[PDB]
C-alpha cells in the first residue's frame, strides 16, 4: 500500500500497522523515517495500543485540500474501547515534500473519555551522532532557551520538549528534526489558532517529531474529527521544512504578504530611543537627527515610556507638557530629516489603573472566579508591567485599539507601530460575552492584530507594522498582518542569525527581517540579509563603528536581496553560512563566533550555487580586499584566515 506526491513516497504495512516516509533524491528514494506507528487516543494515562487493521484504500487520481494528487485511507479497530479510527493521508502532484493527514474516531455502544489525541509520529532514519531541531513552542523559557536545539546522541541526557500552543503559549505550531541527509517537519493544519503540541523527543538511537491535540468525551455512536496536520520531508536543514509548511498553509488561506505589496519604508535602517530607557525626552531625540541622517538612517522609533497607561494610550504629561503639539513637533522633525516615525505599544493590554478598566470592565477577559484576567508570560505567570487582557470578542475592546491607531497616525503624525511585550491570551468566562467555549478568547487573539492592521492600512497603505512576542517565536497567526519581523530579543549571535533563516522560510525570501539591537553584532545583521537597527547613544570608537557599518549596509543593501536558504545546512556544512542574491551578484557570509556550532580548525570555504562554466573573483567587501583571485564555479574552494566572520561577494570575471 503506497501513495506518491511530488518529492515524497508514503508506504503502509498492514502487518506492522506502521507508516514509512521517503524523499526523492536524483533517480532514487532516500528513507526519511523508520517504520512508525499510527497515532492513538490516550485514556486513563495510557495511549491505546489494541488497535487492529481493518482496511487500507488507495486512490490514484483524486482532489483534496492541496488540490489534485493521491489519498490513502486506513481504518482500524480497538476491541477494548469500541473505537473505530479513520486515518487519511493525502499527497499533491504539485507541492513538494508535503503530506496532509486527518483523523476521525467513531464510538460504539458506550461513551469514550479521551484526555489527549496523538495525531502522527515520525522517528528519523539514519541518524549518527547528532540531530538538529526547530522548536516552535510558546511555553518558554523566555530569552535564554534557543529555538534551534541540538539533540546529542553521544551524551548522558535525553532531550524532550512539548512545544505547546495554548492559553499560556502563543508561538509557531511547527517542529522539525534533521540530519545531513535531511529531515521531517510536522505542523498544525488549521486556518485559525487552536490548542496543539508538536513534541520533539530523543529516542534510543535517534529522535521523533509528533503532533497532538486535547481530548474530549466521545458519545456512543458518534463520529468526531480530532485534528489535521502537515508533514514535510525535505533535504537540508529546517529552512526547507518550514518553507514546505508555508507552501502547504497557502492552501488553507494563511497567506503571507507578497513582495510587490511590502512598502519601501519596511526595508529602511532604523534607530530607536530605547538606548535611554525611560529617560528619553523629545529634544534629546531631535538633537540626534542631523547625525543620524548623514550616517544613513531613515526611520525612528519612539520606544517605551511615552504613555500614561496601556489601554488608554494617552500622552504622558511629563514627556508631552504641551499635549498633541509636542507629539507633532517630534514627528514633523523626523519627517523633515527624510525619515518615517514609529510608535511603541502593547496590543491586547487594557491596563490595570487605566480609565478603560475603570469605565468599561465588560471589555476585558474574566477568569473562572469572576476576576479580571492578567495577560500571561510564556508558560504561565505574570509580569508587573503586564495589565489585564482585553477580550478579542468585545466590540469596545477592539474599538479601543482602532481609536489608538487613528489618533497616533492622524493626530500625532506617526507612520507605523512597534507592537511588543505581549504573549498569549487567557480563557474568558464572562457570561455576558456568550462564548462558545472558554478557549474562544485564546483562539481569537489574532483578531486584535488583524483589525488593528486593517485600520492602519486605511490611513496609509505604506504603514509599517511589527509585533515582538519577545524571547519566543512570534505568534504564527499574527504573521499575515506584518511588514517586518524581529528575531525578538535574541540573547546571542546564534539566536539572531538562525532565526533570520527561520522567518525567511515561513514568510518569503524578500520579507523584511531585523537582527535586533540587544547586543552589538553588525556583521551578523549584514551577512544574514537582515535590516540593521540600533538603539544606543554612541560616542568615540563605538560611534565610528556604527557609522562604518551603516555605510556597508547602505552600500550592499542585502536586506532588499533574495535570501537563499537551500544551499547550506546549519550544523552539517563546515561553517554556519548565509547567502543573499542582490542585483545579480551572490553574497556569502561565514561565521565562527557562534558557540552552538563552530568548527575545529580552519576548514576550506566552498562557494555553492555559481555557474559551473564561469570564473569568479572573491572579494571581502568589508575590508575591500581580494581573498581568492580566480575560482571556477564547479570548483569554488579556497582557504583564508578569519577570526569571527567573513563577508564576501563573487564577482564574475571575463
Ligand atoms: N524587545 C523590546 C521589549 O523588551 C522586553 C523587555 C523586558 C521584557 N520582560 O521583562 O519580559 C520583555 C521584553 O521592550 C523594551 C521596552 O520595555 C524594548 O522596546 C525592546 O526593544
Ligand atoms: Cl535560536
Ligand atoms: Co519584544
Ligand atoms: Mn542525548
Ligand atoms: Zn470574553
Amino acid at each position: 500500500y503506497a501513495i506518491a506526491g511530488n518529492g515524497v513516497r508514503v508506504t503502509y504495512d498492514a502487518d506492522g500497522q506502521t507508516i514509512t516516509l521517503y524523499r526523492t533524491e536524483g533517480s532514487g528514494l532516500i528513507q526519511m523515517s523508520k517504520p512508525s506507528p499510527l497515532g492513538g487516543p490516550v485514556i486513563g494515562g495510557q495511549e491505546v495500543q489494541d488497535f487492529s487493521h481493518i482496511s487500507c484504500d488507495v486512490e490514484q487520481s483524486t482532489s483534496g485540500v492541496m488540490g489534485s494528487g493521491q489519498r490513502m485511507t486506513i481504518t482500524s479497530q480497538s476491541m477494548s474501547t469500541g473505537l473505530i479510527r479513520t486515518y487519511v493521508l493525502e499527497t499533491s502532484d504539485i507541492e513538494e515534500g508535503v503530506v496532509y493527514t486527518a483523523t476521525s474516531y467513531e464510538a460504539g455502544a458506550s461513551d469514550v473519555e479521551v484526555s489527549w489525541f496523538i495525531g502522527s509520529v515520525y522517528e528519523l532514519y539514519g541518524a549518527e551522532d547528532r540531530i538538529w531541531s526547530y522548536n516552535g513552542g510558546g511555553e518558554g523559557p523566555m530569552h535564554y532557551y534557543d529555538t534551534l536545539q541540538k539533540i546529542d546522541l553521544t551524551d548522558s541526557g535525553k532531550f524532550s520538549r512539548e512545544n505547546k500552543q495554548d492559553d499560556t503559549a502563543a508561538s509557531i505550531p511547527v517542529s522539525d528534526i534533521y540530519i545531513a541527509d535531511g529531515g521531517i517537519t510536522v505542523g498544525d493544519a488549521s486556518a485559525t489558532r487552536r490548542e496543539v503540541h508538536t513534541p520533539v523527543q530523543e529516542t534510543s538511537d535517534s529522535a521523533q517529531v509528533s503532533i497532538g491535540w486535547p481530548g474530549k468525551v466521545i458519545a456512543a455512536g458518534s463520529v468526531i474529527e480530532i485534528g489535521e496536520s502537515f508533514a514535510v520531508v525535505h533535504p537540508g536543514d529546517y529552512y526547507n521544512g518550514l518553507r514546505g509548511y508555508k507552501n502547504a498553509m497557502d492552501h488553507l488561506g494563511v497567506i503571507m504578504p507578497a513582495p510587490g505589496d511590502i512598502p519601501d519604508s519596511s526595508y529602511d535602517l532604523r534607530w530607536e530611543s530605547w538606548g535611554w530607557g525611560f529617560n528619553w525626552t523629545i529634544d534629546l531625540i531631535i538633537g540626534k537627527l542631523d547625525e543620524l541622517q548623514a550616517a544613513g538612517v531613515k526611520q525612528i522609533t519612539l520606544d517605551d515610556g511615552w504613555y500614561t497607561n496601556a489601554g488608554d494610550w494617552a500622552l504622558n504629561p511629563e514627556k508631552f507638557p504641551n499635549g498633541a503639539s509636542d507629539a507633532l513637533r517630534l514627528t514633523d522633525a523626523i519627517h523633515e530629516h527624510g525619515m518615517t516615525a514609529l510608535l511603541w505599544w502593547r496590543p491586547c493590554d487594557g491596563g490595570i489603573d487605566s480609565i478603560l478598566y475603570q469605565q468599561h470592565p465588560e471589555y476585558f477577559v474574566m477568569d473562572a472566579d469572576g476576576r479580571p484576567a492578567r495577560l500571561p508570560t510564556p508558560g504561565g505567570g505574570t509580569n508587573p508591567s503586564l495589565g489585564y487582557a482585553l477580550c478579542p470578542m468585545a466590540d469596545g475592546a477592539i474599538a479601543s485599539q482602532v481609536d489608538f491607531v487613528n489618533r497616533a497616525m492622524n493626530d500625532w503624525g506617526f507612520d507605523g507601530f512597534k507592537g511588543d511585550y505581549v504573549w498569549s491570551m487567557p480563557e474568558c468566562y464572562n457570561p455576558a460575552h456568550n462564548h462558545a467555549s472558554p478557549e474562544e478568547s485564546t483562539e481569537k487573539q489574532s483578531e486584535i492584530y488583524r483589525v488593528s492592521y486593517e485600520a492602519m492600512v486605511a490611513n496609509d497603505p505604506n504603514v509599517f507594522n511589527l509585533l515582538c512576542n519577545c524571547g519566543t517565536p512570534q505568534d504564527y497567526y499574527s504573521l499575515p498582518y506584518m511588514t517586518q519581523i524581529a528575531t525578538a530579543d535574541p540573547t546571542s549571535v546564534d539566536q539572531t542569525r538562525r532565526r533570520v533563516k527561520a522567518y525567511k522560510a515561513l514568510m518569503g525570501d524578500y520579507f523584511p527581517v531585523t537582527a535586533d539591537h540587544n547586543n552589538i553584532w553588525y556583521p551578523s545583521a549584514v551577512g544574514t540579509g537582515s535590516v540593521l537597527i540600533e538603539k544606543r547613544d554612541l560616542s568615540g570608537t563605538a560611534k565610528e563603528e556604527y557609522e562604518k557599518w551603516l555605510g556597508i549596509a547602505d552600500t550592499v543593501q542585502l536586506q532588499k536581496g533574495r535570501f537563499i536558504g537551500d544551499l547550506y545546512s546549519y550544523g552539517f556544512d563546515p561553517y554556519e553560512t548565509y547567502v543573499v542574491a542582490a542585483d545579480g551578484v551572490m553574497y556569502y557570509a561565514f561565521y565562527k563566533d557562534g558557540s552552538k556550532y563552530s568548527p575545529t580548525g580552519y576548514p576550506d570555504i566552498e562557494l555553492k550555487g555559481l555557474d559551473p562554466n564561469k570564473m569568479y573573483r572573491i572579494v571581502d567587501y568589508v575590508n575591500d580586499r581580494v581573498v581568492a583571485t580566480n575560482l571556477m564555479g564547479d570548483n569554488a574552494v579556497f582557504n583564508t584566515r578569519f577570526s569571527d566572520y567573513l563577508l564576501v561577494k563573487a564577482v564574475e570575471i571575463s
